[PDB]
């Protein structure tokens, strides 16, 4: 480790005291012979005609060669094992405004597809999911999700949000349980399963729960007639054909602080049908005509790509 | 990444400000110098013998042997990476008259028998298929050949021809599929295993689609009481023992152009069995008497390998 | 392996023979010369200006660059192989104080977070075993834990103690069995699944062993109507939130050596409640009013963690 | 799948599973289904024993932390593992019991000092239990009831003692 | 590959013809000087004093240190790409007096305990057996043991003997009747396990046949009531605690050769019972009295280790 460091000033020091006390020669002469032979730089100036001397300098250059011999496989003794420690996870995370993905599945490969790549710690423990990471562009860190030793590896103490989905509903549930534990504060989105875990997701702590199964189950027994929904929520959730679901807010200024959503008259001006109004982590879906807007709000809405500019410059001062 | 050049530059601009204004010398000497002595030379004709020029070629030889040490874990950092990169998959294909093989069976290994190695990229998902590439000595690109994602690393937009055969039908109807997608007008080959999948992979879009497991049941069921075709079709397409299925082109000019099979009369001449001619993605098999023979038509014939090369002459001009 | 060395030392004969006759020069300064010349140190004051000299001394740097090829590749080689080795087990154990740990479950993982890291070789089979033994910070020793053979590379001729616990009870005794072939006094615990292998583990020859299964069986049935003895047994060898189950030791002098239970009255100066005296590898649980204290015994008792201290100064003289 | 084997309206539901994470959905279920069912559960980990707690759980074993610790203390001095295991386990001379104080007998109101148990029994009183909070060692300055659980440990001659003692 | 020896060559050509016309120094001088500053060494006596030679010794000296940079990142992609072909198998056997085992199990472990390490190639595909193999000091081939081109590689057209032990009898006797389309005259010991194999394992073409399981099936049906043979094959075959069966040659010479069993007399002479002779390639188990020994049989018994050593001092000359 730090023996190196204290042989290259020991043969340093053995360099300058055969020198001095042989050639004869000053302390500070001495010190750049040494410095200029210990690196094979050779200028010739200051060279001993000495026979003791040139057998001592035999010396002084064998142990020279030992000493960038056993620094040279000490360089390549932690290089290597660097390079097969980082391979295979087994590695801590410093990084502070990260994304860390619990788990591995289709759900949360459509979610790279909107981040970037070195901004993401994917933490599995199976080694199928290593390769996929690391075709996929993000960083691996192997540990089991659910151990709490094995989440701060991953340092969800300060991730900007934690995504969670695991193979199974018990182990969401306890890698939720187990995030709680230790950042009270961090954002964690979880994936339910069954219809009936949704309320022990929310009481275990995630902030915020999707559940696609039982969209997908609710959407197929009301498509076997006529199908209409389904058209709908395909369209603007899934592909984003001809519409997008958007939600822009209100900055400060803006021009319509204060008014009323009938003195606004957001639909026949622009043709983004207002959903909601989101005022601080809570949703007034169909907000009523008595609702006047403030600073920082949120208006959710539906339209074609063309109206949600027209609705930017509307709202915008 | 970058950032070791302009250390590089940055000790050579410390060295030169250090000779120039100490030593008092020109530019271009300083220069000189630093460059002889920053590569371990030392000719030692422009060497430094003022005291502070003898404490500062010792932080210029410090710096110099720093600089080499980054610089030399730099290359290792990647030489590692980079040959752990490759030995397991994960790299992306350049070149552009390859010849792509999704899966891994035994009728695609009987076809490297009869290519050459490095031209062929084997695309799967195995660790068994790995080795088993890397003993035969074609290319190996770790994907999962269904992904479209995972075919354009294997880079199907430029290749020669694509050989599929997958572990299903499934599969292999989803990787023509995919392959459509990509590169409309490459050359697809698919191997099916049901009787009733043979019209979903041409529908799919595969140019030539090959079925054994059907051949080798018509020709079991019908090898109880007799067994002759058997023999025919084992002797001729699989073993070669005695004869060998062929296909010759006919060039320009080639002694023949225009007139009938009834006037050129080949196995009277020859000694091959014309099957058929094959005017362009067409196969007219027992062609009549009245068929008259283009430029560059291919007739498709059965004989012993110096009937083959009787009929050769017969056609060259 | 050896023949380096030779090598080096024959291109010194050939550049030492090389200058004495051709420069005419003395035999130490064609040592010296030989080896400025092949660290490239490059002095410059015994340079050879005879023609013959200058083309043999191209032989003899291009032979010292063969040379200096075929060591750092000789180098690269040892260090790539045993850093590949060492990786995934592989290795013989040359430490004399360390702890075998045979097998990996929970009951083992909660035993390194009461011992030091590196003091501790874990020895298994399975590779999932390796990465935790090697995110836990222990050693990993890849090898069959029944095997003899497997079992001196641990070397467990020289360890302080060896603790077993492998994933059947069949296993187990054949591991004990096995250890007591190789050095007969070293300290064996085990862990017991079923109730009836306790007398089995005791005859094979482990000097303590654990049964935890019984244990929780036997509070699981006992409490399920009131369950007091769970509470107890919980907060006190589990979690130890109020009390802990403490051993301290009568050193010697110890101002209460030859009194009895009665003239110390521990419970009542400390707090303390007695459980029993382990006068050398036995224990009598509740002692009797008529025993005696001797050198070097040990109190067994239970008591918050200032009662210990309230003790353990009592005890001190 | 649990109102198939009726867990509303049991005695106890005993949850040992393949894992700590089914453990906690498990738990988690049944108080969806009765709130006033007690559950005893096994935790594997160390650090579930707080979260089969928040879950629900009435009664947390762990066996795999005592026997984790009783491994990493024994490797030295060796007595501690003595006593759990003659006592808990094999139950070989001594064993734990509790026995309760029946109606009007003999010490209702008396305090520890004049009880003198472990001199007039030999069992050992670890500590006394009413109404599920433990108190281990309790002080002089104490008096039993009707209806408290005496927990002792003691040979299985000197508990027939005991319950001869505390009887009417 | 190549072109690094082309560029050290092309990178001497420039520093000649620069030295030569700038200079204007000679050929060999030049040539001289290039091959010093190349290495590195700098003797300094034959500097370029010139301005245009001050900055065209900076190019010789960069294309210098891009030389040794090409070439080191060579020597290691070419080292490490060894050195991770060669741990996994994947290598070509070039021995020519080596023992090929194919296949790995408890009675091919036996069989290294007798033989030397580094002459011994297990030839398997496991992965497991792999490390077992690593652990018992011999070298691992990785293939496939019934494919004709991966016995090939373990080379069986110049091996000693090969010894076949697979995970079934199909595997068996597909390997014998692979190996001997290779090497007609190779000597082959197969272990067979089900008692009607062996007629097929003798068909085809193995030279000595091994059967264990019946012969433990034998055994086991007769030592129901009284179990004294199985002692006696036991106490010789097995452990050889008191006996060991032995078989001794006859040299040339050797004082016996053309006497009867009844004028030499073994048994009364050294206490060794003969049990037969082997005169080439068979055995006559009890020789009659009319048996006349020859040169080079070779007389199989048993015996205690000091009548063993009696008896090969009796045929001794
Ligand atoms: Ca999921
Ligand atoms: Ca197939
Ligand atoms: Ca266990
Ligand atoms: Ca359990
Ligand atoms: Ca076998």
């Amino acid at each position: 480790a730090t023996r190196i460091l204290l042989l290259v000033l020991a043969v340093i020091i053995y360099g300058t005291a055969g020198f001095h006390f042989i050639e004869g020669e000053s302390w500070t002469v001495s010190l750049y012979w040494t410095f200029v032979t210990i690196a094979t730089v050779g200028y010739g100036d200051y060279s001993p005609s000495t026979p003791l001397g040139m057998y001592f300098t035999v010396t002084l250059i064998v142990l020279g060669i030992g000493t960038f011999a056993v620094a040279v496989e000490r360089l390549l003794e932690f290089l290597i094992n660097r390079e097969q420690m980082k391979l295979m996870g087994l590695i801590d995370v410093a990084k502070s405004r990260h994304v860390v993905i619990c788990g591995w599945s289709e759900s949360t490969l459509e979610c790279l597809r909107e981040l970037r790549g070195s901004e993401v710690f994917v933490l599995a423990e199976d080694e199928n999911v290593r390769k996929k990471v690391l075709r996929s562009g993000a960083n691996f860190v192997h540990g089991d999700p659910t151990r709490v030793s094995d989440l701060e590896k991953a340092n969800v103490r300060g991730a900007r949000a934690v995504i969670v989905d695991l193979e199974s509903d018990s182990e969401t549930i306890h890698c939720i349980l187990g995030i709680r534990k230790i950042d009270e504060s961090v954002r964690i989105i979880a994936e339910a399963e069954r219809y009936e875990n949704i309320e022990q997701l929310r009481m275990a702590g995630a902030d915020q729960v999707i559940s696609p199964f039982v969209i997908s189950g609710r959407l197929m027994s009301r498509s076997i007639d006529d199908g209409y929904e389904a058209m709908f929520v395909q369209d603007v959730l899934a592909e984003e054909s001809t519409r997008r679901m958007v939600e822009v807010p209100i900055p400060e200024g803006s021009k319509l602080e204060g008014v009323s959503v009938l003195d606004a008259d957001i639909h026949d001006v622009t043709g983004v049908i207002i959903i909601g109004v989101g005022r601080g982590d809570e949703l007034i879906i169909d907000p009523p005509r008595d609702y006047s807007f403030r600073a920082g709000d949120i208006i959710l809405g539906i339209g074609k790509p063309e109206e949600i500019e027209r609705l930017k410059n509307y709202i915008s001062a």
